[PDB]
DNA sequence: CCTTTCCGCTTATTCAACCCTTTACCC
DNA sequence: GGTAAAGGGTTGAATAAGCGGAAAGGG
């Protein structure tokens, strides 16, 4: 039943996944406080079918819908988390989720031991939860800080198969239609990008030199910003990423983006975009991909 | 007989996707 | 001259991350 190449998993999940713990105010239990870990990954419904092939290649996990339009594959039963820890161990991640799998090992941890439902337990798995994510909340650093006393406190891309699985999660396969002192008064630019905040700014290098070409646009909306891995020199389009992703498969409702991308490509090779009607068949073409995607 | 697990649901922003202007390159 | 490539900029929602409530097997 192995729907999913390992590897473009694990690149799924650097883009998509999140290792929860949570630690609750908890009244029956004995340390007073209950705990629960968690992998999950959040998707638009239109991808439920790649949610459905992770739980099938793993046989682990529930899934369930998420507000109106989104879907959830959740894994907390504690022994299907060492399914989740040995994926990882033998595919391992390379973003700066890495920190939070390293952190959600060590939570996994504590709670084999059963230290977790001793007081001392849950306040390791504080320490823990301080550097996970969003790190405490107020009401339970508060919990664990006193008056006077101290406060709570990157790899290479390993293959193609990773670059699928993260595409598929960060990627975009984008017509850009550009109004031109041409002949025909617009230019057709193929853009291949990949978004990332800039904590990942030595991946998105690494895509540079992996991929041999493209380059990094810095970008800003007041006062946050990010970063774009952008290619769209057409020979290198045609030459390096498109064979690529024809090897190694975008997953969901992206690789019907990827196709169509594709298929403007052609006309691009073949000449075509510099003619009216091939112009045409091209804002055809991008109008139903991305967002206008029925 | 406490503790694990599921379930429905919410929130902030990092993503994806989008467009326009200027400069570089080459039958 | 005419096309390709790069520079320069925006937006809204699909992600990430994680809440509260409760079912259920268990002395
Ligand atoms: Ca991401
Ligand atoms: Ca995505
Ligand atoms: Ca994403």
């Amino acid at each position: 039943n192995e729907s999913i190449n390992p590897w473009v998993l694990t690149g799924f999940a650097d883009a998509e996944g999140s290792f929860i713990l949570r630690i609750r105010n908890n009244n029956k239990s004995s340390a007073g406080y209950s705990t629960e870990l968690g992998f999950q990954i959040t998707l638009h419904k239109k991808d439920k079918s790649i949610l459905e092939n992770i739980q099938s290649t793993w046989k682990v996990g529930v899934i369930a819908n998420s507000g109106d339009n989104a879907v959830s594959l959740k894994v907390t039963r504690f022994e299907d988390l060492r399914v989740v820890l040995n994926h990882f161990e033998k595919y391992p991640l390379i973003t700066q989720k890495l920190g939070d799998y390293l952190l959600f090992k060590q939570a996994f941890s504590v709670m084999e031991n059963k230290e977790h439902l001793k007081i001392e337990g849950i306040k390791r798995l504080v320490g823990i939860k301080a550097n996970l994510n969003w790190g405490l909340t107020d009401e339970l650093k508060e919990a664990f800080v006193a008056s006077g006393g101290e406060n709570i406190f990157n790899k290479n891309i390993p293959n193609s198969g990773w670059l699928a699985g993260f595409t598929s999660g960060e990627g975009c396969f984008f017509v850009s239609l550009i109004k031109s002192k041409s002949k025909l008064g617009v230019q057709v630019q193929l853009v291949f990008s990949i978004t990332q905040h800039a904590r990942d700014r030595e991946l998105m290098d690494n895509l540079v030199t992996y991929l041999g070409c493209g380059y990094i646009k810095e970008k800003k909306k007041s006062e946050f910003s990010w970063l774009e891995f952008v290619v769209t020199k057409f020979s290198d389009i045609k030459d390096k990423i498109i064979p690529v992703f024809q090897e190694n498969n975008i997953i969901g409702v992206k690789l019907e983006d990827f196709e169509d991308w594709c298929k403007v490509a052609k006309l691009i090779e073949e000449k075509k975009h510099l003619t009216e009607s091939g112009l045409e068949e091209i804002r055809n073409i991008k109008l139903n991909m991305n967002k206008g995607r029925v």
